[PDB]
DNA sequence: GTTTTCGCATTTATCGTGAAACGCTTTCGCGTTTTTCGTGCGCCGCTTCATCTGATGTGTTGTTGACG
């Protein structure tokens, strides 16, 4: 997997976010500013694989409270 | 000459990926539903007509009489 870092955590800090957007409307936005940025992204399936990859802890580290 | 290892080939397995399929929950969409809100009228009971309406005390002003 090589592709831009700054795609990824631009992703990862959206999903993060007490917001909490669809995985979906989420990656399509992100789709949107790699088209800005010309950003090579991955698919939707190892990204969301890689969402599995970090951790439970993380669901409630975005919506704790 | 007999066995064992080594090099090459074909077939099958699987992954990583990407676009994709299903299934769950969530909403909104429209036809038919349910309650509340006004407008509306009619009935009943109570009440008056068979006979009903104005003052006082104190202060100020004006006029008239008396006095100079």
């Amino acid at each position: 997997s090589e592709f831009d870092e700054d795609a990824w955590q631009f992703l990862i800090a959206d999903y993060l976010r007490p917001e909490k957007p669809a995985f979906r409307k989420c990656y399509e936005r992100l789709e949107l500013a790699a088209r800005e940025h010309g950003w090579s992204i991955p698919s939707r399936a190892t990204a969301f694989r890689r969402i599995q990859q970090l951790d439970e802890a993380m669901v409630v580290a975005c919506r704790e409270g």
